[PDB]
């Protein structure tokens, strides 16, 4: 059980404003100690989905939560669905829900969970995407490791962008990070 | 198959951009499983892309270098790269001839769709910065597209372009590293 | 085997100015021909640890080197300690001091030690972290490979800045790269 992900299809399997309004596509592949992982993101429907700052000048930023149990098993109010997210077989998932991915979650030791101890910046890794894949469509995806609650370990996409767009569909290019694993 | 398919990391010319053999395309593909680790480098040695001025050429602003494959993840002739040093690593070199298979290296369909009159989705780019002569203060967009050439099962390609006003600069570059979502 | 680490712990292990002032914490995860990096940096004290360039605008940049001789081996002179740069075993090192690590080394031939043959810039990767993990804080991070001399091979970090920040802490976001492998 190497690859843990979304299928790579168009279907929706998340819900950042309404339900089911976007397609995250994450793939996080095990290379031992570091998890190598691919993310994009597609917007459907709703909210988010044709971004007008002249019409919704604070409409600047969302945020998708994946909250994993002490098991690495995702808990329900992640706002990707648990249908959705399995280890890979073939294109597709397999049949029934994994018990265990704690080899695929971010590092305790590495990544803490919030407490009086001094928080360190190592638990983000931030990129760029494009919307639409146009080169002066840029947005930000700010990955943050564990500093949920209500959970053992999480992953936080915080998607912004500081640009004025104007009608645009935020649907973005691919970005690839790792993260030290727990295990 | 954690294997490498690479093209060899020596700087003989093996590419050909504006005339034959002009550069030296540095790609070495690595599969994690599920996802090619990549990691890319260009060297241009000739030609129309070897020297940038865009104070005598503002127009000279971007060019592509394209790998095509067939069903079998094979590289074809009509690529920009050349055929004979892109295989599977042995050493410091390739092994013995030629592999006849290397499906498992190549762009996921699902993920990145070959064109169609269906929606076409960002994800199948990549956008990565790259620097000329390893300067700071020379970067270059290099744009990873993946399966949407034609006359190909599978296709890598690499679209260069800069908006600085280069006067006289070499197009030879750092390296990037990416991934993308593995066929198999 | 496949993970040499300097451990996620934030225990300083590093010298950039002063004796331990910092901790590095990098992760080279083999995956085969290529070796997959995490780097992040946390500076504690001394120079480099609160950055103020309205009082000190000279201070702009550092590095931080690992040499390494044929054998793969750290040497006493790199800037990070050899006490805890060792294969990892949980979330911790190996208990004995690795011998060989020649396949975790960069490429000779991809990145050639200099010479009086032509310079390529293959050899470096530019990536860009985030000072305090806040958007607005960029710091470079460039990374080069076999350009030190007194060793077979070499990694070097050249951290820079280009904004002129007022009491800045240097703790950084993580980056993560990867390069071709001697063996
Ligand atoms: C693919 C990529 O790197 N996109 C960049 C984009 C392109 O470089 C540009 O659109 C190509 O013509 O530039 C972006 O920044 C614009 C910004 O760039 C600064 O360097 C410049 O000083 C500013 O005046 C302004 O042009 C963009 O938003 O278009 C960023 C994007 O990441
Ligand atoms: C390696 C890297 O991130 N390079 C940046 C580069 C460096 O940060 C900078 O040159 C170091 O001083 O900065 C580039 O953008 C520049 C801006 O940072 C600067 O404020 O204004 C410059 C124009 O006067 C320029 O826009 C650069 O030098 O081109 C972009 C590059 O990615
Ligand atoms: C995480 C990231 O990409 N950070 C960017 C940063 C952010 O996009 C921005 O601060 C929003 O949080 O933007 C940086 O570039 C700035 C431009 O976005 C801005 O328009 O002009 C600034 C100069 O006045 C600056 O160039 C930044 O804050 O430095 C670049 C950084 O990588
Ligand atoms: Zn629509
Ligand atoms: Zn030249
Ligand atoms: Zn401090």
């Amino acid at each position: 059980t190497r690859t843990l992900w979304t299928t790579p299809d168009t279907s929706p399997n998340c819900t950042i404003a309404q339900d089911k309004d976007s397609k995250l596509t994450l793939v996080l592949t095990k290379c031992g100690s570091q998890i190598l992982a691919n993310v994009s993101l597609i917007v459907v429907a709703g909210k988010y989905h044709i971004i007008n700052n002249k019409t919704n000048p604070e409409i600047k930023s969302f945020t998708i939560k994946l909250l994993f149990n002490k098991n690495g098993v995702l808990l329900d109010n992640s706002n990707l669905g648990k249908a959705y997210w399995n280890f890979r077989s073939g294109n597709s998932n397999v049949s029934t829900a994994y018990e265990k991915a704690i080899g695929f979650m971010p590092n305790l030791v590495a990544y803490p969970k919030p407490s009086n101890s001094k928080k360190y910046a190592r638990d983000i890794v931030y990129g760029t995407i494009y919307l639409g894949g146009k080169p002066d469509q840029p947005a930000v995806i700010k990955t943050t490791f564990n500093q949920e609650t209500g959970c053992e370990y999480s992953i936080t996409f915080d998607f912004s962008w500081s640009k004025t767009y104007e009608n645009v569909e935020f649907e973005t290019t691919s970005f690839t990070f790792s993260y030290i694993a727990q295990e």
